[PDB]
Formats: structure tokens, sequence, C-alpha cells
């Protein structure tokens, strides 16, 4: 199916750079994307070129899929929001040669970016998954970006194809402080308290801390806040264990250029 590719994947129109805090990661993803540079080596000189594959690896809740659009929007490229899990699911019939055709569509549109979310979920209809991996290989001007919350389950075959591998981490004490701000409009001691908490764990621990405690004590007593935070801060987990965070750091030491 050609026409239906255009409405969902080809265009989910991206137009922003700096958003949702995460200032430390955005920078890193901005130093390796090198937009103000990257247009130029693309333009005229060879021997020095864009990365033949960029793998974003890291913990969830960092929203790397947003960071994809955030890169493609600055280089003024046509953006492709292709899920890796979507090709195996939505197209059983030999329509998977449409990975190749997809790349052909990218070449057609001069500036292009092909983001593949959930790369890890490929080898995991096995035969279909085997075919699509092959089409992805033979295909790999444009730009190709990948994303995985499980870098370890990426096979060594597609891994090598990824030239640049970068770690997209959780918000540090400064992001999680400002995420606290965004979720509310005293925040300092709360932010530095414990690492690991992702933006989602933050933007909900606020809500508990906000009124699940506040209203409860005004609805509790008679008719006729900082304490609540720490109280309801330990009624939520991080959903990313220190050991799991320890895992990403290890993978990026052994396969990533950090």
């Amino acid at each position: 199916v050609e026409a239906l590719e255009r409405d969902i994947i080809s265009q989910n129109p991206n137009v922003r750079w700096d958003d949702i805090a995460d200032l430390v990661e955005a920078k890193k993803l901005l130093k390796e994307a090198v937009v103000l540079p990257m247009w130029m080596p693309e333009f005229f000189k060879g021997i020095r070129r864009p990365w033949k594959g960029v793998l974003m690896v890291g913990p969830p809740g960092t929203g790397k899929t947003l960071l994809a659009k955030a890169v493609a929007t600055e280089c003024k490229t046509t953006f492709f929001n292709v899920s890796s899990s979507t090709l195996t699911s939505k197209y059983r019939g030999e329509s998977e040669k449409l990975v190749r055709l997809l790349f052909e569509m990218a070449r057609f549109y001069s500036p292009a970016t092909i983001f593949i979310d959930q790369i890890d979920s490929i080898c995991s209809e096995h035969e279909a998954s085997r075919r699509v991996k092959a089409e992805l290989l033979v295909q790999m001007m444009v730009m190709v970006l990948a994303a995985t919350n499980f870098p370890w389950d990426i096979d060594e075959a597609l891994r090598r194809r990824l030239e640049k591998r970068i770690y997209i981490p959780l918000p540090s004490a400064k992001g999680r402080e400002e995420l606290l701000r965004i979720s509310l409009r005293d925040l300092a001691s709360i932010a530095e308290n414990m690492e690991g908490y992702s933006g989602a764990d933050i933007t909900n621990v606020c809500r508990d801390a906000s009124l699940m405690a506040m209203r409860r004590r005004i609805e509790g007593l008679t008719p006729e806040t900082m304490e609540d935070f720490e109280m309801a801060l330990k009624k939520v987990s991080k959903s990313v264990s220190a050991a799991d965070i320890e895992r990403y750091e290890k993978w990026i030491f052994e396969f990533g250029s950090c």
C-alpha cells in the first residue's frame, strides 16, 4: 500500500526543538546531530559525512521519539515516524518489500530522516521479521535514526550498521526540578532527593502530592505543599531500577560512543 503510507508515517508534522525540559540530553543529541554543521557536509564535501546510522539507547520516559522529530525539524528534513513493530504487524503479505520502497521514498524527498522506534523488537511470524531485517540491511542525502529501550536485545547484525550510538538518560537534578515546576504551575530539596525518577514518575507524584494530600486534610477536618510532597514521594517508585540504569551504562561502555 503506497497511498496509506503517506498519512500515518510520512507526516505527523514536527516543528519544535527545545521542549519538556530534558536540557542535558537535548544538548547531547544536538552535538551529534550537528544540524548547523550537518547540512553543510551533506552539501558538498565527502570523506567527512553524517553518521551511517545513529542509535539512541537509554531508559524509557525520555521520549526519544520526540527527540527524533526534534532533530528532523531543525535540519529541515522530511520526517519518517516508522515503528519497528508496525511493519511486522500491519502488513503480513509480502508488502514488507515496502521497507525498501520506503527507503526509495526517502531518497525521493531530498532531505529525509527515517526514524525507527523499537528497533530491539525485531528478531524477538518469524519469517516476516527475518525478511524485514534483511531489507533494512541492504538499504543501509538522508538520515537514519533508531531507538531502543532494550539495546541488549538488538542483534549484532543491525548493531554494526549503526555508526553512532548515544545514551539518552533520565532527567538529572536540574531537569527533574523543572519537571516539578511544569507539573505544578520548595522544589529544590525534592529534586536532589533521589535520582532515577523519570518525567512521568514526576508528573504523577506531583498530582498525588498536589491534592491527594492537600484536599484530603481540608475535606478532612472542618467547614463552619512541601510536607505532602515527601509524604507522597515514597508512595511511588521509579520504574527504572538502579541495576537497570546500571545496565544501560554498561551497554553504552561496551558498544556506545556515549
